[PDB]
């Protein structure tokens, strides 16, 4: 059950900084949906900010920048990660994020790991 | 320094590794177009891949899934990178990636920097 599994779906997931995303992905493999931003110490928190990339196989990647006309953190993020199943039926996206901001110092780069577990309705 | 001002604009990018990039920036900031790869002991060389991702100031994201209808990587890269002035007044993008694979062993992700410079027609 790899990603063509979600062909016309919405699938919420939730990272373990808090931040949590809905993705829709179609036939043709098109993601699209908003994230939650509720990683502690960071801007752009509790909006929800649209998201898109490309599932295709046992990979996704997307991308979200942080403004939406509410709050602008001046800075974008982009996620690559491939669909994991868990002990006893469940499924993560492990996911590399970096980061791009621009600030008095000109541009930063920040990248951490983000491992995306799969909530139900 | 602003991918804000590449609105209704089709501009073609290189990096270090000489794979190129054609990028769409909408007026709603939202990105499309081709990227090329050519990358020494990478998969899926010189043919064009889709990419899609969201500009905004001086910051943005896309993502590539190498699957195009020729050559499946069965892999995912995302970016995300500033804008950069160069002396001459030139500009770069400058990008943190990281490519998510399936390989024998299970998931694998690597991650890396990427200059992109600007080529005017
Ligand atoms: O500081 C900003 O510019 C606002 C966005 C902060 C989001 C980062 S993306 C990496 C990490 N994982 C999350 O879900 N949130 C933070
Ligand atoms: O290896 C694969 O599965 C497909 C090719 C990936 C090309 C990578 S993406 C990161 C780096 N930047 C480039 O311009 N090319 C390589």
């Amino acid at each position: 059950t790899d990603f063509d599994s979600l062909s016309g779906t919405s699938t919420t997931w939730v990272n373990e900084l808090g931040s949590v995303m809905t993705i829709d992905v179609d036939r043709k493999g098109g993601v699209t949906g908003y994230y939650v931003n509720n990683a502690p110490g960071t801007g752009c928190r509790g909006l929800p900010y649209d998201l898109s990339g490309h599932a295709h196989g046992s990979t996704i990647a997307f991308s979200v920048v942080w403004s939406n006309g509410i709050a602008d953190c001046r800075s974008a993020t982009s996620w690559a990660g491939y669909a994991r199943k868990t002990f006893g039926g469940g499924v993560q996206i492990v996911t590399q994020w970096s980061l791009a901001f621009v600030g008095k110092a000109g541009g930063k780069i920040e990248t951490g790991q983000n491992v995306f577990t799969y909530q139900a309705a």
